[PDB]
């Protein structure tokens, strides 16, 4: 028995297995289960601290995946399938993971803990890209990654409700937290250092936890990789959640024959459907055809979050709160491929303008025509209105704008402007081995694998300069998570990578050339999507 | 008694005066009535042709100017008195002037019809900036002016009444163009060539002609500097005129001191009111704090307007018609300093954020908070938004652009799309003799004295590119008058001034360096205000 792979939490003992970065050992314990499985009757309930165990629990592969639909957009592709489950579909599926080095380490190393984006609908840390042996190796890191509860599983809400309160897949999360605090220490990682980090979804996630009061005490920096908890898809009201759980309900059994008294007799009859009949439906509650939207998302209950993002970044208090926030360079083209008439991954999608007006309509399901209309003309250009070259190019910066960028600015500034020590980036490398078109640019999700170190295991043919790329990306994530500052602490030439400030907007480039410094981050078309839109949306 | 001084015409015998240019000689034929003097009872009238004369009539000096109200902005600046009235002000004002080579040309010559501008409350034929000698010597060509009526005097409207219809000075120089046919061959010029131009309210009359089919027959090609028949400025609805007109006889005591009356009780009320009266009461009836909004101005009356000129271009067919259309580089910088706070002659006028958004809402009266919001929207730079360069310069261009460049951009585009020849340009020389501060560039008014060939004149102290430049300019316009394009035909490599056209949307600059070709008149932000701004507006 190997004492470096052998440790006790509070619930009991696991034993961990030994894994092979390129450069060295480290310890790896998977499918550590961090709650009660929410099944059977906890369906849709608050999440319920594991019961410890005896004898010693083996945590040496990864857990199943949560209860999830699973795109069929390109069946056989690995573009696409390197983003699908790989271990089996569960409702029984809170399990963590937890990288430390090998071995152990010196003293109280910095945690990092990821928490993974799919629109709340999909996603697992179980993923190739998401795994966690070089941030531990390469920088002595500790790494956690947790699974947490989707779709309905996660998110179905009937507000107010004892039975679907709603945001528990966020519940999830803030349990996992919550172990960490209690059991880090036992691998080496510091609970007083903790930074949260994830992407779409995830940072919405890492978004709610700084929004939300009980989360706060659990960490102390954050990343949000391309997603916000403000911004038109990361939330639903009270009311729009009750109307998708409800027609959900109908869908399935659910009361059985037209009977709307008890809001518990619905959610028992729910509770007695096949995981898949749920999954079968989920799609059928949106308000309109429509991308970038998804059915059950973090609900604004009163609880979880006490008013919407929107007014909760305007009036908080964020003085102690050092964040690090970017998007990629094409946060739009999967959006198009998954759901834009006149888009693909085969063709080089050149659109005529109606394709254009219709993928407007789609992209902003929200907008009147008057508002739709307003889209048109900032994103046209009214000297060449068929370019087709120009109008897949703006019909994905709509989309992109729209759902990421925008809604990123907006956070930084409101930040930064009330007492927040704001980083922002925009990542523009796009990898040597990426398998979807040149026109698609660096898509949604593409910097992962850098941030992650994927490009240090040679085997999987990176570049050199990919190589050096992900350890500077790697080098700043981890710079930021030790100290709330990305910067090596004594470097001779670089440059710096200066403060976000709402006065001077300053925001890095990420890719193979040295760190630029920029200015406004999309400026005059956020103020457009951030300060215009909202007022002709209401109001039309 | 030169036999080239000496005319008859059908009302009877004239004698003109031989002028020297300086190339060489002119004949001059100064203050030609071409109507009954609109006195009296003929107040708001439309004008009577004048009745034919014995004798010979003395055509040697300029006759009286229309009354109107006289600017006094900067009491004693050359600069804004080179622009009022040169002789006196009178009633008895509808007179012409011809100017031709001396002797008399041997062949049909084509004639040029100018109409001045001033809002349609100022202006006279006699300017010495639209002195015809230099064209007439230089180009060979037959130079026209007319006085028209202008404020109360030529447009207050009780619209349906016979006593005041509307549209009388634009009677006026129809009566003009009308003695033009029958009268300019005893000139030497060919009324079968006709080409008519104007500037600002000139620009606008230049483009109703166009659209009034009594006008039309009487012409063959137009140029528009700087105004048009469309647009927020150049016409009132019969409803605002009659609320204006009514408005300004209860100012002036006329009901007589009880109630509303009839039209003709109302009118004849007027009618006994001396003239300056009228003229000090006409800024008082305007509906709200504004810039680039006159009192008394064309109306649409269903009679000489049909429809608005916004319907008209629509939908005309324009297939006979040759048109050169255009505008200075600064087009708002002067109204700023006629009435927007924060600007001046006296210093560069830097302006803050809270003046450029009072300025906005001076800009553009009629529009509701959110429509005002689009304009600030569209003009504030979001990187620095209180940069007090940025503000001033946009602050002109929001005027600019409004009342000027776009609704030439909306006509030359409908004119095209219609099936019109046209030419674009935009002027942007600045005079060296021009005494207005630097940052107001190239104001609204000042390509005139290069077009009219002021520079030939050496006591004037232009420098010798500006010279050059004027006899440049004289070509364009009297190549245009006499052909329909501005080209130089037996020539090339100049370059060409190609044909402005919906698609391609190609413009020519005038200035020191030779014509460059540009694409696109202020594309993006002329489909802000041509196609999304009046939806705001009128959905707001
Ligand atoms: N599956 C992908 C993910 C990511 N990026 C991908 C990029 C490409 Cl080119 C292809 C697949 C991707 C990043 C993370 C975010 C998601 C959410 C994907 C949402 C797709 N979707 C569904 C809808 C509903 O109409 N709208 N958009 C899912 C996952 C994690
Ligand atoms: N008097 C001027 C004219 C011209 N350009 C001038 C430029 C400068 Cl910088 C100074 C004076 C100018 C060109 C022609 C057009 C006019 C019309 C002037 C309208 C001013 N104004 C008054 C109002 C009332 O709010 N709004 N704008 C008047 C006249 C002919
Ligand atoms: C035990 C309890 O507290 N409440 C339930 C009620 O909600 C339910 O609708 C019914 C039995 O199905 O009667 C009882
Ligand atoms: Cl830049
Ligand atoms: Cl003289
Ligand atoms: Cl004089």
């Amino acid at each position: 028995e190997d004492p470096q792979l052998l440790v006790r939490v509070r619930g009991g003992q696991l034993r961990g297995i030994r894994l092979k970065a390129p450069g060295g050992p480290v310890s790896a314990f998977l499918g550590i289960p961090f709650a009660e499985p929410p099944v059977g009757s906890r369906r849709f309930m608050p999440p319920e601290p594991k019961r410890p165990w005896s004898g010693v629990l083996d945590a040496t592969t990864f857990q199943n995946v949560c209860y999830q639909y699973v795109d069929t957009l390109y069946p056989g592709f690995e573009g696409t399938e390197m983003w699908n489950p790989n271990r089996e579909l569960s409702e029984d599926c809170l399990y963590l993971n937890v990288w430390t080095p090998y071995p152990r380490p010196a003293s109280p190393t910095p945690v990092l803990i990821w928490i993974y984006g799919g629109g709340f609908y999909s996603g697992a840390a179980s993923l190739d890209v998401y795994d966690g042996r070089f941030l531990a190796q390469v920088e002595g890191a500790v790494l956690v990654s947790m699974n947490y509860r989707v779709g309905t599983f996660g998110f179905l809400a009937l507000p107010g409700s004892r039975e679907a309160p709603g945001n528990v897949g966020l519940l999830d999360q803030r349990l996992a937290l919550q172990w960490v605090q209690e059991n880090i220490a036992a691998f080496g990682g510091d609970p007083m250092s903790v930074t949260l980090f994830g992407e779409s979804a995830g940072a919405a996630s890492v978004g709610m936890h700084i929004l939300s009061l009980p989360s706060r005490s659990l960490f102390h920096r954050a990343v949000l990789q391309s997603g916000t908890p403000n911004g038109p898809w990361a939330t639903v009201s009270a009311g729009e959640a009750r109307r998708r759980a409800t027609l959900l309900a109908r869908l399935v059994g659910c009361p059985p024959g037209g009977a709307g008294g008890n809001d518990t007799e619905l959610i028992a009859c729910l509770r007695t459907r096949p995981a898949q009949d749920l999954v079968d439906h989920e799609w059928h509650v949106l308000p309109q055809e429509s991308i970038f939207r998804f059915s059950f998302v973090p609900v604004v209950d009163g609880d979880f979050l006490s008013d919407t993002p929107e007014a909760l970044i305007n009036t908080g208090d964020f003085q102690d709160l050092q964040v690090l926030v970017g998007v990629v360079k094409d946060e739009g083209s999967y959006f198009l491929v998954y759901g834009v008439p006149g888009f693909s991954k085969d063709n080089e999608s050149l659109i005529s303008r109606a394709q254009f007006l219709a993928g407007v309509r789609i992209g902003v399901p929200q907008a009147s025509d008057l508002a739709a209309e307003a889209v048109v003309l900032h994103y046209t250009d009214w000297l060449h209105p068929e370019d087709p070259t120009h109008l897949r190019d703006a019909m994905s910066a709509v989309v992109g704008d729209h759902n990421v960028v925008c809604p990123v600015a907006q956070l930084a500034g409101r930040l930064a402007a009330q007492g927040a020590r704001v980083y922002a980036y925009i990542f523009e490398h796009r990898a040597s081995t990426l398998t979807w078109p040149l026109w698609m640019g660096v898509p949604h999700g593409y910097e992962i694998e850098f941030i992650f170190g994927l490009p240090l295991d040679p085997s999987l043919n990176y570049t050199t300069e990919e190589r050096i790329f992900a350890q500077r990306l790697m080098k700043y994530w981890t710079n930021f998570a030790r100290t709330g500052d990305p910067n090596d602490p004594r470097d001779s030439k670089s440059p710096q990578w200066p403060p976000y400030t709402t006065a001077a907007q300053q925001y890095v480039s990420l890719n193979l050339k040295p760190l630029e410094v920029r200015r406004g981050l999309r400026a005059q078309t956020c103020a457009f999507w951030n300060r215009f839109l909202p007022k002709l949306l209401s109001a039309t």
